[PDB]
DNA sequence: TCTTTCTATTATGGTCATGCTATGGTACATACATTCACAAATGTATGTAAACGTAACCTCTGTAAAGTCATTAACCTATGGCACGAAAAACCAA
């Protein structure tokens, strides 16, 4: 009920990440699996909505999933 | 029970070959260990001497086979002597 209540904040957050660096769909799944990992992480006595905590953690996979391939050789992250 | 008016892939050649190469960006903070790069020591390594033996190797005397030259006598041009066969003189028959 959470995920097919919010693929569209992931949606919403992942088309304006789409600056050709790969086809987009590949970051809409990588979108997904961060929901996933930021719903498995949330906590309720804080007091904040979820899309605050959510960003981060999905801005992370969109991040690492740009930069592991993103060529067609192997670049790490902190070059 | 049956033929037209629409919704989508194939198709047509290459030989003679051309120049100058990238195009916009979008976070950091601990983390623990794999890997590159030098100290220092081992170990087998290479290159310098020294001893024995025969690869031998020329030197010299003795045994052996091959060109030649002492004999001695076999044949062979000579000499003397005696048959021999031709050539001319003689005499007889018709």
């Amino acid at each position: 009920e959470m995920v097919e209540a919010n693929l569209r904040l992931v949606i919403s957050i992942a088309k304006k990440y789409t600056n050709r660096g790969l086809q987009f769909l590949d970051l809409i799944q990588e979108g997904n699996i961060g929901l996933m990992k930021a719903v498995d992480k949330f906590e309720y006595r804080r007091g904040y909505k979820f899309s605050t905590y959510a960003t981060w953690w999905i801005r992370q996979a969109i991040t690492r999933s740009i930069a592991d391939q993103a060529r067609t050789i192997r670049i790490p992250v902190h070059m």
